[PDB]
């Protein structure tokens, strides 16, 4: 399945397997050396969660007092 992970700014796309879910992405972003929050639709992903291809995940990075606005 496809998964279009949107960051901070920036915008990259990403293969993920059949099936696949809010785990095994998280694994695929979690490899690299950032570690941010990828919630969907406003909403957080759940280890289980299992979307479906084509789909688009929403990339939070931690900043300086959360965030007023």
């Amino acid at each position: 399945m496809l998964v279009i992970v949107r960051l901070q700014d920036q915008t990259l796309p990403f293969e993920l397997p059949a099936g696949a879910r809010a785990s095994q992405l998280s694994n695929l972003l979690s490899s690299s050396g950032m570690a941010f929050s990828l919630h969907t639709q406003g909403r957080v992903l759940s280890e289980a969660a299992e979307l479906n291809d084509k789909m688009v995940i929403d990339a939070f990075v931690p900043a300086d007092g959360a965030g007023l606005e």
